[PDB]
């Protein structure tokens, strides 16, 4: 039996078919079990039809022996690309067996797993492309758009192993796929899962901020283009134009690692942002504020 | 010398170059030698232009050793995407060894093999990323469209190695490269191929039905769009807007894996077609045809 | 450790990160170092800004240990996609291991290794696809498009490897990856590089031959497009409308292996070229002109 071929039957009763349907349309996904109790993990964009319409949409599970069962969403994050399913007294679950991917490393043997059951469900390899790269992703449909700190991997990640997990040499997960190719890391997963099971909803930092991407030889990172009236960066001192380069313990080379520091800020609490403003380097402090409030 | 080094040398001797050319244009593909008296196995894109205008057109086949030979058509098959042609008297020639798709599982690391010497010649390595996956092909100028149960990899497949072998760790032909990777399976082939020996021509089944993919919550699967007057679907009861999601012994999920399941049907004989009429679940009984009544 | 993640961690601290930046924009590429004294060779398009406009960008290296440095343009050869950077009084490098390409054959796994500390940087695996194979490049802007003989690769060459090397099993370079990916051979590399560190310029054969694909029944290769007047061809009898089909000893398919059979020629001295003329098959004898008449 072939190297990848044991890893990726042994990983397989973990992975599902997440299928959602109204009367007139029907869209597949893929996802991991990640608990005994019948929670699964896939990204926000397999979901995001049911999730936004759920009124018309009805959201099932098809597990590797065939069986169909109905699955309701426990929560999700646009921000992270991440949801969280639920199937009830569902027995003899095989859950997946989740890695560390800060142990992972650039050049690793990997799989981009995808439902077995699913219609166009593709299994992929590649290896580990770069570790903590920010990357955009486009919001499905009236989801928002967001940047993430992704695993790449030159496996190819598609419409056929999208939300299904990416795996490592021991068979175990360290990221989910996105929808060249990205996932979402394990351990960046295991939070933002945690919390949408305890809370049903996740608490991100924010700031009031727009940034675009700048890149020339007196000052490159995320160009401020607009500050929200009221917001931490209004009373925190940050104007447009300003040069972001550094927020909170960690440089900003672009929009896009801009938009992924500020979400590792701790919410409430004082932290530096460091900016180039009219040729000058200046450095201001900002309390972030929860995105719901409520929830907080 | 590397693992994959090694079987793609393994196999070089059996893949051939099939140049036709007229006096204004010259295309090149890739095939198999397949048989020790000559013959050997593309797919019918490689041809499509000699066979369709056979007067104009006059195709080669070089070998690993850099000999050029004669080629004549023994028969193709556009619906299955295969061809066979046949070099006469060639000596000492390396007969590829044929594998058994069936023993083939997802992961299996394989090599899409392209004729050396051929002009924009490539060999590419990944998995088996599905199996069973239907696949629509369009055919290359005047042939017909069609739609073949094909092993799906994530090895490229190109120009450069349309029509050579996928190849197995085991330097077996496991497949025939088509035109994210589509190959045809190397036992679907040899019944093709054998028959288009034997007989210079294949015989498939036919309903005259032609339908459209439908996904929903009430019934998805492939609605009937057209019924041809005289049918044997005609006879047999099916109606316009039918949604058949049972061909035979095979479920239906969309129109293309209807068209394959037609062609498993056993010409002649007695079958089942489940659909859904107006919200209705309805069996229905029908006598497939040839698709050549001359050659059958 | 994984098989390609040793390999990949083995050389990360012979490739650099080249950036250069005026006020107004700034690009990224890929290096390898090459010798001891600081010399680092990558491709022309990584350079080419800085190259065509040095009055107002600036060029630096970052190493694998987040040193950062200026670097000089010590030469470079468009026609080639090769460029010499050399960093001064650097101590303690680690400089790459160059291997043989002739010793490498179709099947070698390889690594496309990008630096490791660029913004969109990529790690990709794959087979050698190709061997000597001819493949058009365009400059990337004023600079003049190309041909070289690339070793082809199914491990994805992109803007996050490109000008990093390509590495076998071994950690040995045996290519600098370009702009279904390609790479430039590291012998025919190590004769450039050479060459641009000597004398700062390289100088490549000419005929004065401008030439476009041909492909039929009659007479296959490169159609001259023009013949320059006074040029080498103009003497040695080559007219308009042959269809050129040996450059010294290596038979010429199409344009683009023209050019590069052309660059293998030697200055000054005769050779001969075959060449279809009216159905009629002529040898003809041309003396090279260097391509810079004052460097030679």
């Amino acid at each position: 039996a072939g190297r990848f071929t044991k890893v990726a039957a042994a990983v397989a009763d973990s992975v599902v078919t997440i299928e959602s349907v109204s009367d007139q349309e029907g869209m597949q996904g893929s996802g991991v079990i990640v608990d005994g109790r019948g929670y699964i993990v896939t990204n926000a964009h397999v979901i995001s039809e049911a999730a936004n319409n759920p009124s018309q949409f009805k959201t099932t599970v098809v597990f590797n022996d065939g069986k169909e069962v109905p699955a309701n969403l426990v929560g999700r994050d646009p921000k992270t690309d991440l949801a969280v399913l639920k199937v009830d007294n569902v027995d003899n679950l095989t859950v997946a067996r989740l890695g560390d991917s800060s142990k992972v490393r650039v050049g690793d043997e990997v799989l981009a797993v995808g439902a077995p059951l699913g219609l166009r469900s593709t299994v992929t390899q590649g290896i580990v492309s770069a570790l903590h790269r920010p990357v955009p992703l486009s919001g499905e449909g009236s989801d928002t758009d967001t940047v993430i700190d992704a695993i790449q991997t030159d496996a190819s990640i598609n419409h056929g192993n999208s939300g299904g997990p990416l795996i490592d040499m021991d068979a175990q997960v360290i990221g989910i796929n996105t929808a060249l190719g990205f996932a979402i890391p394990v351990n960046e997963m295991k939070l933002v899962a945690n919390s949408l099971i305890k809370d049903g909803k996740i608490v991100h930092p924010t700031l009031g901020i727009s940034t675009r991407s700048v890149s020339n030889a007196i000052a490159s990172g995320a160009q401020v283009a607009n500050v929200k009236a009221g917001s931490p960066a209004q009373k925190g001192g940050i104007l447009e134009n300003d040069v972001i380069v550094k927020v909170g313990n960690r440089a900003v080379a672009d929009s896009d690692e801009f938009v992924v520091a500020v979400r590792q800020l701790a919410i409430g609490q004082d932290a530096p942002i460091e900016v180039v403003r009219e040729g000058r380097h200046v450095t201001l402090t900002v309390k972030p504020d929860p995105d719901s409030t409520l929830e907080h």
